[PDB]
């Protein structure tokens, strides 16, 4: 039980674990078949079933072995998560005519264990219909079932009858086989206590009585399988303590997985707002030796909305439900999970946690210190100035810089401004005084978990690098010893590593059962693992069949590194302008934790600078703007083990004493009186007073230095030393009044923070610098309008504008515009303000009568300690300062790009790039009119400024971004996308490898919007620049190209482009594409097609052939994009672009250039191949034709390449895209391409043109002739859930409805109807065939749409306008049907294939074909022929022909579409389209696929004797005494209903009657159904057929005149499967037909009645009274079946 639930649970993991998406569309197909074996007596049962909310229901049914095979749809859209969680609910009820409907039975499975089966469906399988009341009682019956999950792109599998499936429910066939255990299985979650929950109520509860932080009254909601548990309500606590079990329940094969775990705060008057959502996953802590689902006692980490509490509603609400990854820390939830494979009683669902369990978890709660910095090397980036940028380290509730703890947490760092970068970003300037921030948590030592699975990812990262080292091994083609050395370095890596001992959890309080669970499965897999490597590395020397096994072992080395019980909660860095939280980074604390266990044992990035991105809080990732590039150097660890820190530190921590000093001018003299309120000698503020000799040195620390003047030094950076070039930027501002005019302001000129500069005329170029533009400019590549002016407003005390907006309003007080030109190549220390306390600036103005110096001294570690001493600062600001700075030199080769978004109206875009590396970036050239760019260009960054050793550089690079725009001439640009790559570090020139361009992707959004060929290099630049390499060519002045070692080596190349033709081109502008022409530019080179006069008239190109040379890479990977374009030829000379696509993937188009027998009907072939009428059967001894039956469609058959293999299909595009999808559709550019090398001698003659033979191009009549066979499970359109299918065509402007030959009632149409049209191909190529409803007072349903390219059957290499029959014949119904004889179609085959053309013999026995000759004696070995048969010649022929591979004579399956569920099966059709060319003469017969119809049989039943009946249901006379007479009817024919004579006053059960019995019923041989049509009422408008196995109904009844009458018992026979009779009343007896129960019962001998005729014997009539089967009375029959012609041979009457 335990291995079957832990099965279960890891199956519907792995059947669960692709499907992510919020909504998704589903369709779910309940089928119900027969019901058997069902409880009670003269029941009438009836089906409902009811799936996620929506029911229907069965029409009644007689007896107690029901047939229904009716099908149900379900059409939901929800979330994958939430429908296996859903339930298939069928129960059977007893319907009745006076009464409501009674129960017997019932099952419930999930549509999760229906979507895990392969197929994602059980098909045909049986339910043991279990009373719910009466459980304890066992199977009332059975219920046979198939039921059905289809997704977006899913399809159900086919269905066969005789597939060992017809009857046997005992023991086979079972949903639910016996051998499981349909128990109970209960999880005990207990909850203990939370922690740190935010404040979620109103604080003016609390302050008018003069505890702000427990303003919240949590309880925690358990919800489990659509159940939802909640507990008390802790009032007014931020740290309850519930202490309350909650027993959730399962029956076992419905199991839920997904515990959500919601604390909720309890609001009195208004509704409970979210704190937080974890989830407990029960198939992450169970495993398949295995274990059940245990968990805890582990604190869970909640996350969501910022902890900040307002009375408005919460704009990130909804990370609070667990939707987005989270924000901030919401607090944590102790609990645990244990699960017990028991039934629990109900009404302990929520009981208290005892006493003994509380002593427990004590040990699971002990805290120890944590020590964590953070030294914040980079940040940049930034497109946002003004204000002021301040990062906070927080840790659970730890560094809360908002929280109202009363600790000085110096979690901070120091505002700072943003500096221009002279390009296009902004940075904060840190340089070699790098902020450090440090802060003090408390959480539980988990190290033991933490420690593993930091190894274990060491371990997955090693094979990772190994694996890409394999893979770069195998593409580049490198020599095989190397290839073998690298491979044994990874299985020799591999050894090593998982020898690794797993930390010991023994002697440690943290430890949990799943700890010891996991620890047990870790070490079992890392053994297995290591045991396969000592295998692999003596077994195998082929390292690509051993590849395999090594992605595997990565993904089981995947697996072991998920820990469930990660209790440490997340580091989360904020960016914060001004005092409002901006963007977040999440960095997981395991990633940096220390351990003392080793290296691996650590975090990745533990003590190592790490590159994170911040997001904005409700971003699923980077958009159009990223917030910052941050670059920190993270250590978290122990308090203890805090003096390991040294070797993680670089550089000299320093803090500082920070101390202010005040004076006011009287008499025009400065003096330190005047100072009204404010101390003389005091801090910042001046309302505090301090003393130099109040700040003291520490525990560990010193003093270094002494106190000093510091007036704020270094303020005027220099933002251009290491720069060749940059731009300045002086904002001039205007202000006005609300509604007035505009002046000047009082700030004329600004830089981009506010603080005021000097004027465009003031400012001259620095020495070494000079203008590059002769004038300023205002910029409109902004948000600004035409005049390049942003519009704000004022709010009082704020003084200047903090958001701006593109346009004038009334109501904005201030505007200011950005002047751009670009450029080539006091003392005492005191400051000056106006007010006392005000912005002190740098000089006296006239006004400022108030002045204040700044002043520090410095302080540096004394102790053993060293760098630790920054944890022992118990704020002073600490910082980091580096002693030495290193030069680097950083060059991206920016190739070119492929598949950009377009963002224009012209369907192209103008893309640029701004490359930017930590405080550098540069722009590339702008390429017109393309979204495949060839820039061709080396961004050379000179001379950029690095701190920290080079080791910590070569070991994590800093990231190059490359953000690319479309570029528009007015307005802003638009964003296409970024790139974030790393360079390669070379620290010396021993290393100097060549750079390798790779094709990174170009992430828009969520999306890969393209790729980018680009790669960097980083130098560590030398003395002088010695080391570094030459510099590149100049196509244009500052314009480097890729040099040649690093650029695609180019090869003469030959691209043949098949310009076929353009289909359904759309309208550009008010009129059609007329007069189209085709451009195909590749690599810089174009080609052009001859110009078509009129589309309507000739939709393809004369020249069909167009031919070009291209210099094109050697390698396959450097291969640039295949551009098309459409140009449309109109007046005026007007040439606009009308149509574009871009085929990046061109290695398939790479090619070597020098390389009872007269029934007899077309169903006879139908059903003797797809169906079971009889197997090896009468059909098959006599060697007709077979037909081949596809399940999907005919260009889905992988054989035949989609029917494309003559010329492809690729849509054409135009316009902007939709919001960062394709753009609009305008047509569909056919044909196929050839690229192969050109030799580059010329005196070498050129390859033979690849595109030898070609059709006409001219279009062509074809007659169509659309065989139409049946269709299989059409979605129901109608009320009643049936569906009244037609058939209507669209071919082109042709369309044929037949709504007068619809069939009525039905979701299995057979329709078996040819539709015979003429059109003109490609101008209607489309062929559209379309299922609709028929309705007589609504409009018309449509079921579904399928499309057919006739041009694709016609043109198509495989010969599927025709396909060819095994047999050659000529008279008959299996007459060949196609216009050219097998000799006619081998000779084109022979044309086509570079074969030559074969030759007859003179007596037909020979064909030579190909260098090989053929036998009519081969193929007609044992192979029986008849009198329709041809010529000998065309057999050989045609069976020449079926082994050439083309497409033989077949029935396909065409999937139903519909704009209702877009990528789901309406139904099915199965069809086939044979295609004839007017221009090869006329075709032969038509198939007659008229559908057959049911031969009316009659059955003949004899009643000859009766014994052993029960007696009679008493009445007035009241004896003791037995009524005999039988009734007799065929299920579906109750209006044909025949009884005996009723034999009175019988005294021992024997009755004599000789009777007889005639029952007409309709049948189908083939398909072994009888055929039986009605109307089910009175207001039904038509009738509908019912197919049901035919089978006959033996009743005993007991008449009374003076009471009604009543009935005794009940016999079934099947009349496929007739039981052999008993030849003596005495040897039949009660239970020798089956009962179906269990423990093998007798398996009856059964016999045909339609195969034997006649018998004789005794059959038992028997009832099932109180759940026990009674012997009712046997019947002595005789049974035969008569058709027409032996009825009226000899009738009976
Ligand atoms: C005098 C106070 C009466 C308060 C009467 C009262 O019931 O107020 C309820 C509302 C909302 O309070 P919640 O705790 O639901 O907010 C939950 C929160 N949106 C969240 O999601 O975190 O309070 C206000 O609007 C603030 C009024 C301030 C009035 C000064
Ligand atoms: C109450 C009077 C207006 C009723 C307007 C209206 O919507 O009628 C729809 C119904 C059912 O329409 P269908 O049978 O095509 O089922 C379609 C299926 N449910 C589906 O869509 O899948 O029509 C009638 O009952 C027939 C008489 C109509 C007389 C107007
Ligand atoms: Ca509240
Ligand atoms: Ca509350
Ligand atoms: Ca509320
Ligand atoms: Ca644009
Ligand atoms: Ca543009
Ligand atoms: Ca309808
Ligand atoms: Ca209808
Ligand atoms: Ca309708
Ligand atoms: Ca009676
Ligand atoms: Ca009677």
């Amino acid at each position: 039980s335990e291995a079957q639930l832990a099965r279960r649970l890891t199956k519907v993991k792995n059947s669960r674990r692709m499907l992510s998406n919020k909504p998704q569309d589903f369709q779910i197909r309940v089928r119900v078949i027969e019901g058997r074996q069902l409880s009670g007596n003269n029941i009438r049962p009836v089906v409902k079933v009811h799936v996620c909310g929506q029911t229907h229901r069965t029409r009644i049914k007689r007896g107690n072995n029901p047939f229904f095979d009716e099908l149900f749809f379900y059409n939901v859209n929800m979330t994958p998560s939430e429908l296996m969680d859903e339930i298939i609910s069928i129960r059977v009820y007893n319907s009745h005519s006076l009464r409501a409907d009674c129960l017997m039975g019932e099952f419930k499975i999930d549509v999760g264990f229906v979507y895990d089966e392969p197929g994602h469906a059980v098909m045909r399988k049986w339910l043991l219909l279990n009373d719910p009341e009466d459980t304890s009682s066992g199977s009332k019956g059975y219920m046979k079932v198939s039921m059905f999950v289809l997704g977006t792109g899913d399809e159900p599998p086919p269905e066969r009858r005789d597939r060992d499936n017809d009857s046997d429910d005992v023991e086979s066939n079972l949903l639910l086989p016996a051998g499981i255990a349909l128990r109970w299985v209960t999880f005990l979650l207990k909850i203990y206590r939370a922690e740190d929950i935010p404040q979620m109520d109103d604080a003016f509860s609390q302050t008018v009585k003069e505890d702000k932080k427990n303003l919240v009254d949590p309880f925690v909601e358990v919800s489990f399988a659509g159940k939802k548990v909640c507990t008390n309500i802790i009032e007014k606590n931020a740290n309850p303590e519930w202490n309350q079990v909650v027993n959730l329940q399962i029956k076992f094969p419905s199991v839920c997985e997904k515990i959500k775990l919601t604390i909720y705060d309890w609001d009195r008057l208004t509704k409970n707002d979210v704190v937080g959502t974890t989830y407990l996953h029960l198939s992450k802590i169970a495993a398949s030796v295995g274990f059940v689902p245990t968990f805890g006692p582990c604190y869970l980490n909640l996350y969501g909305s910022p902890r900040e509490y307002t009375g408005f509603p919460d704009p990130y609400d909804e990370l609070n439900t667990g939707k987005g990854e989270g924000v901030a820390y919401r607090g944590r939830i102790l609990v645990e999970l244990a699960t017990f494979l028991e039934k629990t009683p109900p009404d302990k669902k929520l009981e208290p946690i005892s006493n003994d369990d509380l002593l427990v978890v004590e040990k699971y709660q002990r805290r120890r210190k944590y020590s964590l910095s953070a030294v914040f090397h980079s940040a940049t980036m930034l497109q946002d100035v003004g204000e002021a940028i301040q990062f906070e380290v927080s840790i659970g509730n730890y560094g809360n810089r908002f929280d109202t703890t009363c600790k000085p947490l110096a979690s901070t760092t120091q505002y700072s401004r943003a500096v221009f970068d002279g390009n296009y970003y902004y940075y904060l300037p840190w340089a070699h005084t790098k902020p450090v921030v440090t802060l003090t948590s408390y959480w539980e030592d988990i190290s033991h978990r933490l420690d593993a699975v930091n190894t274990l990812l060491a371990m997955a990262e090693r094979l990772q690098t190994n694996i890409e080292a394999l893979k770069s091994g195998i593409q580049g083609k490198i020599p095989a010893n190397q290839l073998a050395e690298l491979w044994l370095k990874l299985i020799d890596e591999v050894i090593e590593d998982t020898r690794y001992t797993l930390p010991l959890t023994e002697g440690k309080a943290n430890v949990t059962v799943l700890d010891t669970q996991i620890r047990k499965l870790r070490s079992r897999s890392l053994s297995q693992i290591h045991e396969a490597a000592v295998r692999m590395r003596s077994e195998a020397t082929d390292v690509k069949s051993t590849l395999a096994e090594i992605e595997d072992w990565l993904d089981k080395l995947m697996q072991l590194t998920e820990e469930p019980q990660n209790s440490m909660p997340d580091i989360i860095i904020w960016m914060i302008r001004g005092e409002k939280r901006l963007a977040y980074a999440r960095i997981p604390a395991h990633q940096v934790l220390y351990s003392t266990s080793g290296e691996n044992a650590s975090g990745k990035y533990c003590g190592k600078t790490q590159t994170i991105f911040l997001k904005y809080p409700q971003e699923k990732n980077n958009g159009p703007k990223v917030p910052v590039e941050l670059r920190v150097n993270i250590w978290l660890g122990l308090s203890a083990v805090e003096k390991k820190f040294n070797s993680f530190a670089e550089g000299t921590f320093t803090v500082f004493a920070e101390m202010y000093e005040n004076q006011a001018l009287m008499f025009g003299k400065w003096g330190t009186s005047g100072l009204v309120g404010r101390h003389k000698f005091s801090d910042v503020t001046g309302k505090i007073k301090l003393k130099r000799e109040f700040f003291l040195p520490p525990k560990g620390w010193e003093w270094e230095g002494e106190w000093i003047v510091d007036p704020e030094r270094s303020l005027l950076t220099e933002a251009d030393a290491g720069h060749t070039e940059f731009t300045d930027e002086v904002y001039q501002n205007e202000s006005r009044y609300p509604g007035g005019d505009w002046k000047p302001a009082e700030d004329t000129y600004t830089d981009a923070n506010g603080d005021k500069a000097a004027s465009p005329s003031e400012l001259t170029c620095p020495p070494g610098w000079e203008w590059e533009d002769d004038a300023w400019s205002y910029d409109i590549n902004r948000a600004v309008d035409e005049k390049g002016w942003e519009y704000g407003i004022t709010i009082p005390p704020d003084h200047k504008p903090k958001s701006w907006v593109a346009a004038e309003k009334m109501y904005h007080t201030h505007r200011r515009r950005r002047l751009v030109r670009k450029r080539k190549k006091d003392q005492e220390g005191w400051e000056y303000a106006s007010l006392i306390g005000w912005k002190f600036h740098w000089k006296q103005r006239s006004s400022d009568t108030f002045r204040r110096r700044r002043w520090r001294r410095k302080m540096a570690p004394s102790e053993t300690h060293g760098a630790a001493a920054i944890f022992k600062l118990e704020t002073p600001i600490v910082s980091c300062n580096f002693d030495r700075v290193y030069i680097y030199h950083l060059r991206c080769y920016v190739y070119q790009a492929r598949n950009l978004l377009a963002l224009d109206k012209d369907s192209f875009s103008d893309p640029y790039a701004h490359i930017c590396f930590l405080h550098r970036s540069k722009t590339t050239e702008i390429i017109h009119s393309t979204l495949n760019p060839t820039w061709d260009q080396t961004i050379i960054f000179d001379e950029v400024e690095i701190y920290g050793e080079p080791q910590t550089v070569l070991q994590n690079p800093p990231k190059v971004i490359m953000e690319l725009f479309d570029n528009d001439q007015v307005g802003k640009d638009e964003f296409l996308g970024r790139s974030i790559f790393s360079p390669v570090v070379k620290l010396n020139s021993e290393m100097d490898i060549t750079p390798k361009l790779l094709w990174h992707p170009v992430m828009n959004g969520d999306k890969a919007c393209g790729d980018v060929l680009v790669t960097a290099e980083l130098i560590l630049r030398g003395k002088d620049g010695s080391n570094l390499p030459i510099l590149p060519p100049q196509r244009a002045p500052n314009l480097y190209m890729v040099p040649q070692g690093i650029r695609p080596v180019v090869q003469l190349t030959a691209i043949e482009i098949l310009a076929w033709g353009l289909r359904n081109m759309k309208n550009f502008q008010m009129a059609s594409i007329t007069s189209p022409s085709l451009v195909v530019e590749c690599g810089g080179e174009r080609v052009e097609s001859v110009v078509i006069k009129n589309l309507k008239k000739t939709p393809n190109f004369p020249s069909s052939v167009l031919f070009m040379k291209v210099f094109l890479p050697k390698e396959e990977l450097y291969m640039p994009p295949l551009v098309i374009k459409v140009i449309d030829h109109r007046q005026f000379g007007r040439k606009p672009v009308v149509g574009q696509c871009t085929i990046e993937r061109l290695d398939r188009f790479r090619c070597d250039p020098y390389a009872e027998e007269e029934i007899v009907d077309w169903w006879s072939k139908f059903y003797a191949s797809s169906g079971e009428h009889e197997k090896c059967g009468q059909y098959i001894q006599k060697g007709y034709s077979k037909l081949k039956i596809y399940n999907c469609e005919l260009e889905n058959v992988a054989e035949f390449e989609g029917l494309t293999d003559f010329s492809d299909t690729f849509k054409l595009y135009r316009g902007k895209s939709d919001e960062n999808e394709d753009p609009s559709v305008v047509g569909e550019f056919k044909g196929s391409f050839r690229i192969y090398p050109l030799p580059d001698d010329p005196s070498v003659p050129a390859p033979p043109r690849q595109f030898r033979e070609l059709p006409d191009s001219v279009p062509q009549e074809c007659t169509v002739r659309i065989y139409i066979v049946r269709g299989l499970e059409l979605q129901p359109q109608d009320n009643n859930g049936l569906c009244d299918p037609y058939i209507k065509i669209t071919l082109g402007k042709k369309v044929i409805e037949d709504r007068d030959h619809y069939i009525p009632n039905t979701l299995n149409p057979v329709f078996g109807r040819m539709y015979e049209l003429s059109c003109y191909l490609p101008q209607e190529k489309d062929l559209k065939i379309s299922v609709y409803d028929y309705d007589t007072f609504t409009r018309d349903e449509k079921v579904g749409e399928t499309i057919i390219d006739l041009e694709n059957r016609f043109l198509s290499r495989f010969g599927s306008h025709c396909g060819i029959p095994e047999e050659y014949c000529v008279s008959g119904v299996n007459t060949w049907r196609d216009q050219l004889r097998p000799t006619q179609l081998l000779q084109n085959v022979a044309r086509f294939k570079g074969f030559p053309q074969p030759i007859l013999s003179e007596d037909g026995s020979r064909i030579r074909y190909g260098g090989r000759d053929y036998s009519l004696d081969e193929f007609e070995a044992n192979k029986i022929l008849h009198q329709h048969l041809g010529a000998p010649e065309e057999r050989l022929a045609l069976h020449i022909l079926r082994t050439q591979g083309l497409v033989p004579e077949h029935v396909e399956t065409r999937t139903l579409h519909s704009t209702f569920q877009p990528n789901i099966s309406q139904g099915k059709l199965q069809m086939w389209v044979d295609v004839f060319p007017k221009s090869l003469g006329p075709p032969g017969p038509p198939f007659n696929i008229t559908p057959r119809k049911a031969k009316k049989y009659y059955l003949r039943v004899i009643i000859w004797n009766t014994k052993d009946v029960i007696l009679d249901e008493k009445s007035i006379t009241g004896e003791e005494m037995s009524d005999i007479y039988v009734k007799g009817w065929v299920p579906g024919n109750e209006e044909n209903k025949q009884k005996t004579d009723v034999h009175y006053r019988s005294l021992d059960g024997e009755g004599n009657f000789n009777w007889r019995f005639v029952f007409p019923f309709d049948y189908l041989p083939a398909e072994q159904l009888c055929i039986v049509a009605k109307k089910e009422h009175f207001w039904s408008i038509d009738q509908t057929e019912f197919r049901i196995p035919p089978r006959l109904i033996i009743q005993i009844w007991d008449n009374d005149k003076f009471s009604l009458d009543d009935y005794l018992g009940f016999l079934e026979l099947d009349l496929r499967h007739t039981i052999i009779p008993a030849k003596s009343p005495e040897k039949c007896r009660l239970d020798m037909i089956p009962d179906l129960k269990a423990m093998n019962p007798l398996k009856a001998k059964t016999a045909s009645l339609f195969e034997q005729k006649s018998m004789k014997g005794w059959w038992p009539c028997y009832a099932e009274k109180d759940g026990a089967r009674v012997m009712a009375g046997k019947v002595e029959m005789t049974l035969e079946i008569l058709n027409e012609k032996e009825a009226d041979e000899r009738p009976a009457g």
